């Protein structure tokens, strides 16, 4: 049983991290647990009733997790979601079964057994259940790298949890060390100067950007994360029309792992 859900302490300083750690994409979206129907973090029943129905009937009583409408704006989902009521994602990052006490790792293993025994949970056509199975990770190299490959994913930044952690009712504490949130990378912003080509109906000629050189303050590099096809299409058949637009970017100071945010 869950009283409310588990909430993250800040990491501010990425040498305070126990390393073996198990780490997880921060997700935009809205925060949902199984309890007897879907809840929302005030532990108030989803608005959405299609959504409420759906994920009640999909997920295990006690599922932990984010709902978020694939490429959609936070603001669209937050809508969709929270709207007393199209495809949606849910990713499942933990299950408490019964003991909240049992440790973390040990709680993953029953979500993944759990999708065993129902694979066809997976298949949806609507809902596209996600389960979101950590990382180990065991240094800090892996986890500025780990930062990197989630922005280029489109997240916000990474969560951390220690392997033994429990379901704590409330906010983890730093030295609990039982659920962290990192954005430890920083916001810049470059100029396009040029781009660099990718593969050196029946369109699938054409080529599509690879990377894309930007300015920045006099320090000149490239950009070859970040994007996805759509974008990587768009920049190179309208590629004229990008050069010398402002782009925002983040990478790690001490530009080292850089990810292409957005434009503008």
């Amino acid at each position: 049983a869950i009283t409310k859900p588990l909430l993250a302490a800040t990491l501010e300083n990425i040498e305070d991290v126990q390393f073996p750690c198990l780490a997880t994409p921060k997700i935009a979206g809205i925060r949902s647990v199984k309890q007897t129907q879907m809840l929302s973090r005030t532990f108030k029943p989803i608005r959405n009733s299609v959504m409420n129905r759906l994920l009640t009937e999909l997920l295990p009583e006690g599922s932990d997790g984010e709902i978020s409408i694939e490429g959609a704006t936070f603001q669209d989902t937050t809508s969709a979601v929270m709207t007393g009521h199209a495809k949606f994602s849910y990713y499942w990052f933990d299950y408490v079964t019964d003991d909240p006490l049992k440790k973390y790792i040990d709680r993953v293993e029953d979500m993944k057994n759990y999708i065993t025994v129902h694979p066809h949970i997976l298949e949806h056509a609507q809902v596209k259940i996600i389960p979101l199975i950590p990382v180990e990770i065991n240094n800090i190299t892996e986890l500025l790298q780990y930062e990197r490959d989630v922005l280029s994913k489109g997240f916000e930044g990474v969560m951390i949890r220690k392997p033994d952690g429990k379901y704590k009712f409330g906010r983890s504490t730093l030295k609990e060390g039982i659920l962290l949130k990192m954005k430890q990378f920083k916001d810049a912003e470059a100029t396009i100067i040029s781009m660099t080509a990718l593969f050196k109906s029946g369109k699938v000629e054409e080529d599509v950007m690879g990377s894309i050189e930007v300015d920045y303050d006099g320090v000149v590099f490239s950009i070859g994360t970040g994007f996805d096809a759509d974008q990587r299409r768009d920049f190179w058949q309208n590629k004229e029309s990008y050069i010398g637009k402002m782009v925002k970017f983040k990478y790690f100071e001490m530009p080292r792992f850089p990810v292409f945010i957005g434009i503008r």
